[PDB]
């Protein structure tokens, strides 16, 4: 094969990918990244190889039936849509050089769905985490993209063939179509093993990871809230993890805070009690593969069906809405909550297992084949 | 469920030969850590993988084992990797107590694994990165230097393996090296970009010419500046000279008939290319011949020889062997065209391709080291 990865343009998306890559290129395949220059450290930070492409917290993003929800859903829809036309030459012209024989490509980043239409390749869409596409976004999508396909002599944009989904089912969209099932892998970025991160310690530890894409969109307050919140607590030692770019946020911190800039989660992650986070499935996933239970403050696109379905699983607290996460008080004891009832580590457990008992990207590579 | 504990000599192409390896424990749910000293940091980094922080040209008697001087040259090299073995245990067995290994991948040179699996009762699976040319000498040196520091600690002497993996061609391998089992190279090049002229060849004759950062940091420009002058020279040759960054100002007055790639994979092009002239480093070495297409080889140190000897001897290439013939630019020229001119030398690097093809992948040795 020559799969070709067609992802939108945010890392968490892609990096959700690149196990499969590896397991494709580790298997014979061949593999390149249909990267925009906001995915092109992304791509080569994994070892892989590329073609060069030209108001929060909003609970109605969870909220698919109300007014405010649909039209949320519909416009992301209409924006990838109107993206995806504009930049189908470019597409068609890399396909051309390079001729893949399978996409693999992003549920969301409908440019791909299109370009196998057109192109008659056959085309294996990628979740990344919770789904929430079904309903108003995906019938936009064919309302907009139906057209350009049907004059190319389709009936429509076509259904994929073959969905891969590394989400639990257990916490995936209840209307979200049957996918084939794949192990999620922790896949946090290249970076070094912490001396600190081989064992806990007698202190209560608490990671905060909020991620560059939320923070660069939210401001700092989530952050600066999860930090407030953590420190205040008796016994709680608070693990910080931002980017270079987020550390000056970090002004006034207790003294055995650590901040940890840009260090993989997953080598660490297992020495902690408790994840603060907004729902971003990378560091979410990894938390809940690692048996961590989470605090989540969701604020946009698929965090709020996270953050739901994860404390409907008894795995972790949802903050959700303004109110709550701007609330000292509420967010305090929510963590006193998790670390003083260890039911919600039981449940997170129950979940990492879910995920193990997954097949993994290695076993996935046989079906892409056939 | 393994913790691999990956120990690498300090050179990138030693570490690349195991990335693919590494892929396939990952993507098969395992955990892998790269013990690296600061050479090897950014090599670890670029593949996306974790690691775990640590710490005159060409010489024909590289490939002269049976000599004094050649002897000489592996004992020298036995001895300096033992010494930093004793500097380094104490860090090793640090990591090892803090981070937990179920199983340890080592560099065949990386004495310091051997020791360490022995120490803490672990299994070792060493890993070649091509031709090895380590029995006798350098072997000899390792265990005289170290089956005393392991009987100090109540072993036997420096361990025997559990396991040897071997991507080397088996045609091409030392005659003398002990048997390991079969795993099919991958081209790990690095990450970058497609280049938009790797799509197809032209009507030119595209040769590309990579000698990598390891060796021009030895070497000096020479080899380099030789392939350059040699290639340009012929006419309706096109040369795609790979060269890393601190290389590239090596380079001038480049002539129209000259491309410099600067580091780009060579798996992203190399299929356009009728030749490859290189210095034998397996990386750019086992891609060429992967891909079936012959080189023209400059050895200058360690397994340089050995691999451009039997790539000669299978038809798929030539050796310009010592530094009497590396600088015959007539010489040199001559044997481009020879090559160019002859469809044998790609059929017979297609052999040896078929070779690397009936090897099993990275992805079937995972199940092997779970059994180890
Ligand atoms: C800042 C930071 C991120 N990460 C990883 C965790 C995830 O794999 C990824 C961020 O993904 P994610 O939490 O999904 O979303 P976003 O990037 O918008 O926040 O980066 C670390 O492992 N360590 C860090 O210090
Ligand atoms: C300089 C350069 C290297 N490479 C890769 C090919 C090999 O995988 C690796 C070099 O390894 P190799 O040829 O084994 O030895 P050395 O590094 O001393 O030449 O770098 C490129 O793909 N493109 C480049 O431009
Ligand atoms: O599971 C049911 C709920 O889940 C969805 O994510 C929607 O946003 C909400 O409309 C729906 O009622
Ligand atoms: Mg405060
Ligand atoms: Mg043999």
């Amino acid at each position: 094969m020559r799969v070709l990865v067609v992802p939108l343009p945010y890392p968490t998306h892609l990096m959700a990918m690149v196990p499969l890559c590896w397991a494709l290129q580790a298997s014979g395949h061949e593999v390149l990244i249909a990267a925009p220059p906001e995915l092109q450290a992304t791509a080569h930070g994994a070892g892989l190889t590329t073609a060069g492409i030209r108001r929060f917290p909003n609970p109605a993003f969870g909220q698919r039936d109300t007014e405010a929800g649909r039209q949320l859903w519909e416009q992301t829809a209409s924006n990838v849509a109107q993206s995806s036309l504009d930049q189908l030459p470019e597409y068609l012209r890399l396909a051309e050089a390079w001729r893949p024989s399978v996409l693999l490509v992003d549920v969301c980043a409908l440019i791909g769905r299109v370009l196998g239409g057109l192109l008659d390749l056959p085309v294996v869409l990628h979740r990344w985490g919770v789904d929430p596409t079904a309903g108003p976004f995906s019938d936009r999508a064919h309302e907009l993209l139906d057209p350009v396909c049907r004059h190319h002599g389709l009936t429509g944009l076509p259904t994929p063939e073959l969905i891969l989904d590394p989400c639990p089912p257990s916490l995936q969209a209840s209307d979200a179509p049957q996918g084939a099932p794949v192990q999620y892998v922790p896949y946090n970025g290249s970076g070094a093993f912490p001396a600190w991160g081989a064992a806990r310690t007698s202190a209560r530890r608490v990671c905060i990871c909020m991620g560059r894409m939320v923070l660069n969109a939210t401001g700092p307050a989530p952050l600066l809230r999860a930090v407030a919140a953590a420190t205040e607590l008796p016994g709680v030692e608070a693990v910080i993890a931002v980017p270079p770019e987020h550390r000056a946020l970090l002004t006034d911190l207790p003294d055995n805070a650590r901040i940890a800039e840009s260090v993989p989660l997953n080598l660490f992650l297992r020495t902690c009690e408790l994840v603060i986070c907004a729902g971003g499935s990378g560091t979410a996933f990894t938390a809940t593969r690692l048996g961590i239970p989470q605090l989540v403050l969701p604020q946009y696109f698929d965090q709020f069906d996270y953050a739901r379905n994860l404390a409907a699983a008894g795995a972790g607290i949802c903050l959700p809405d303004e109110q709550a996460q701007s609330d000292h008080e509420q967010f305090t004891d929510s963590i006193a909550t998790v670390l003083g009832d260890t039911g919600f580590a039981a449940a997170a457990i129950k979940l990492s297992d879910e995920i193990t008992a997954m097949p993994h990207p290695a076993a996935l590579v046989r079906t892409l084949e056939n």
